[PDB]
DNA sequence: GCTACGATCG
DNA sequence: CGATCGGTAG
DNA sequence: GCTACGATCG
DNA sequence: CGATCGGTAG
């Protein structure tokens, strides 16, 4: 049904304006894919390591976490992560405020401090502002991020990123970088699908 | 003194490259004029009711607590301002959520809760952030300014501010509104007179 | 060969 | 305040 | 006549 | 997340 949401996404953008049929057109389908099938905190996990740095620094880090970490290469458990020491989480790549806050979701998943999936899947974005940004190093953009990659929730503008800023300044032909509430208010006609418009305007430098 | 220690920035500035030589001599003399005489308190408070909004708009705000709180058309004592209801505040132009942070402020100087002028005065900018930043409302930018225009320092650089970063960009020739750490590499020369150099990029619209 | 591009801590 | 993890495009 | 431009809260 | 106080330049 992942198909038939993101077909009706990209009919309804077309349907906005010129600038948005025409980015929709030259970008093609739209191919992003979540992975609701981790557990919170992989997901969450995953969120604060892509925190200032981009797809391809992130994945190079992951990559390093779970060979040293797992034993079938696979992405590290809780218990494999805190018999990992913070210096060692550290030479994988994550900065070492990163570290410890990794150990510290391990450990908080451990001690079922975390939502569970059942109880998130139930709570609206607001909620779960609310709830996740208890946990150090978790704040609004990585609570978006794992709301869009992990949930697959359709209908998140991160307007707090600065990439999508950059590239809404270009888009909508701002005279400056726009600030958050204004991303806010020009991304309301992509209601309900405004992940897929967001995930859109990340492509325009590849264009 | 505060007119030596200018006239010493200005040359100072003069000295680095031929866009701040420029820049100086365009803008023409500093007339940053800081308030040290203000208690903490007040400084606070003027500080926070600049956030987000340009000096005319909080400067009629500022006008309207004055006429209200006080009774010599003066700053509001910590007494007066907590014998004001939060909704007569904000009928001053404070936002509701500025208006409970205000009375906190207050409140917190009536019970000797905030550093002294005194102990403030032998505190580092960084000793500042960490002390003032249990204030709820009073965050790095809030303490930058406090620091600029109530404290008189001369060497800070509000490199999160983002009217600064669009000057930055402009002055420096940027491709892209640079991010915090970018604008404080970029006006490391400037030291030890970087809120000078803060005020001279902020005129740059005014010419 | 060289630069820039979340959220927390004293 | 002033740093922080890194692949990669300009 | 009309838009945009800190830090906190459920 | 999605708002928030307002004078004033574009
Ligand atoms: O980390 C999630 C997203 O963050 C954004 O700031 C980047 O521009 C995207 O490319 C990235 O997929
Ligand atoms: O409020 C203090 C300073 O904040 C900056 O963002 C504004 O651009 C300045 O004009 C103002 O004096």
């Amino acid at each position: 049904s992942k198909d038939s949401d993101y077909k009706r996404a990209e009919k309804h953008l077309s349907s906005i304006d010129n600038k948005w049929s025409s980015l929709v057109k030259k970008v093609g389908p739209c191919t992003l894919t979540p992975h609701p099938e981790h557990a919170p905190y992989e997901g969450i996990i995953r969120a604060i390591t892509s925190q200032k740095l981009s797809d391809a620094a992130t994945n190079s880090i992951i990559n390093k976490f779970c060979t040293q970490c797992s034993d079938n290469d696979e992405f590290p458990t809780p218990k494999q992560i805190m018999e990992t020491d913070v210096e060692t989480l550290h030479e994988c790549g994550f900065s070492k405020l990163k570290s410890q806050e990794i150990h510290i979701v391990a450990e908080a998943a451990l001690n079922k401090q975390i939502p569970s999936k059942s109880e998130i899947e139930k709570m609206s974005e607001e909620e779960l502002m609310e709830s996740l940004s208890k946990i150090k190093g978790v704040k609004r953009w990585t609570i978006e991020m794992y709301s869009i990659f992990t949930l697959g929730r359709l209908d998140i503008m991160p307007a707090d990123d600065s990439t999508l800023k950059n590239e809404a300044k270009e888009f909508f032909g701002l005279s400056s970088k726009p600030q958050t509430e204004e991303v806010e208010k020009l991304t309301k006609p992509c209601k309900p699908y405004r992940t897929i418009a967001a995930w859109y305007l990340w492509q325009i430098p590849k264009l």
